[PDB]
DNA sequence: CCATGCGCTGAC
DNA sequence: GTCAGCGCATGG
């Protein structure tokens, strides 16, 4: 696949499951290893990840309202911070806002034919809430494509503008979540994919001191 | 070129 | 738990 496709990745099938960023990375599923977001600024978003990672996140399950990414101080080479400006409808943020099927607008956008919008591949990391309903317990999981209903500048808990988006699920595999999505997962086999020697290195680091 | 970044690791 | 700061891919 080009960086640029949107859709489903072949062969990867919804609630397939890596332990670290960098293997969802190389499936294609999700390119970038740390941002949230892959997008293009005139072209619209591939992927996204909820790792927890932002306070106005809101995950539902079948729909989820997503925060937008930036309003952070990174300097000192860092990756992630606590907000400190306000968001801006740029880069990433942008890139997902093309999606819905509405164009682009500074005040936010509702699509009525949402379906219509371009697909987003969505993965779940572990992290979030304990014992979440929805995130896997290790890792990271791909929970297939959801489209762009809807985005919006808000006040975050921060006090800073954050920017907004309703995602609601399209795709025709179940949830890895529900019974049905974890027999499926049963019968085709899926389960955590770690990295080539990544358990031989544990299990020799486990057996001293 | 330079900016962005929902990770990651392990010393403390 | 807290924390700091690293390579790297990606794209503006
Ligand atoms: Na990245
Ligand atoms: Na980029």
């Amino acid at each position: 696949m080009p960086a640029n496709h949107f859709g489903p990745i072949p062969g990867v099938p919804v609630g397939t499951m890596w332990r670290f960023r960098v293997q969802v990375s190389e499936s294609g599923v999700h390119r970038p290893h740390v941002a949230g977001i892959h997008g293009r600024s005139n072209d619209g978003a591939y992927s996204l990840v909820l790792a927890g990672g932002y306070e106005d996140d809101v995950d539902n399950g079948n729909y989820f309202t997503y925060t937008g990414s930036g309003g952070r101080d990174l300097s000192g080479n860092k990756r992630t911070a606590g907000q400190s400006s306000d968001q801006k409808l740029t880069n990433n943020n942008r890139a997902l806002a093309l999606n819905c099927h509405s164009p682009i607008n500074e005040k936010g956008a509702e699509a009525e034919d949402w379906r219509q919008g371009k697909p987003v591949r969505v993965v779940r990391n572990m992290k979030g809430g304990k014992h979440s309903k929805y995130a896997p317990a290790e890792g990271n999981r791909y929970d297939g494509i959801y489209k762009v209903v809807k985005y919006w500048p808000e006040r975050g808990k921060s006090g800073f503008l954050v920017w907004r988006y309703l995602l609601r699920r399209d795709d025709t595999e179940p949830e890895p979540w529900t019974r049905e999505g974890k027999d499926r997962t049963r019968q085709l086999g899926l389960t955590m994919q770690y990295p080539e020697g990544y358990l031989e290195a544990l299990a020799n680091k486990e057996k001293s001191r």
